[PDB]
């Protein structure tokens, strides 16, 4: 599923991400835009052999099991394919664990390079929330 901007904002609110660990909703919408272009099906292979999955590009070395990343830790205890669903619950639940690990949203490269320090509230402007 390719979400619209405001539709995704509403879904992430319904799932408790607004101000989760102090990150306002716009931060999460901005991260999703630049990680996946709001597409739940997005996948991208990395040089180390791991793969990133879904709307928030969650990595198969640490967070989910894809059966082809040797030494994977599977800290979210889920198959990576579950992160590609039109239902974002599994992605949100795993993201909550990632953002709590100590580095906050700096775990998402695109957030640090394209969202951090910008006017992220623009990503929710106009939306009925
Ligand atoms: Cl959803
Ligand atoms: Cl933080
Ligand atoms: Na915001």
């Amino acid at each position: 599923k390719v979400f619209g901007r405001c539709e995704l904002a509403a879904a992430m609110k319904r799932h408790g991400l607004d101000n989760y660990r102090g990150y306002s909703l716009g931060n999460w919408v901005c991260a999703a835009k630049f990680e996946s272009n709001f597409n739940t099906q997005a996948t991208n292979r990395n040089t180390d052999g791991s793969t990133d999955y879904g709307i928030l590009q969650i990595n198969s070395r640490w967070w989910c099991n894809d059966g082809r990343t040797p030494g994977s830790r599977n800290l979210c205890n889920i198959p990576c394919s579950a992160l590609l669903s039109s239902d974002i619950t599994a992605s949100v639940n795993c993201a909550k664990k990632i953002v709590s690990d100590g580095n906050g949203m700096n775990a998402w490269v695109a957030w640090r390079n394209r969202c951090k320090g910008t006017d992220v509230q623009a990503w929710i402007r106009g939306c009925r929330l």
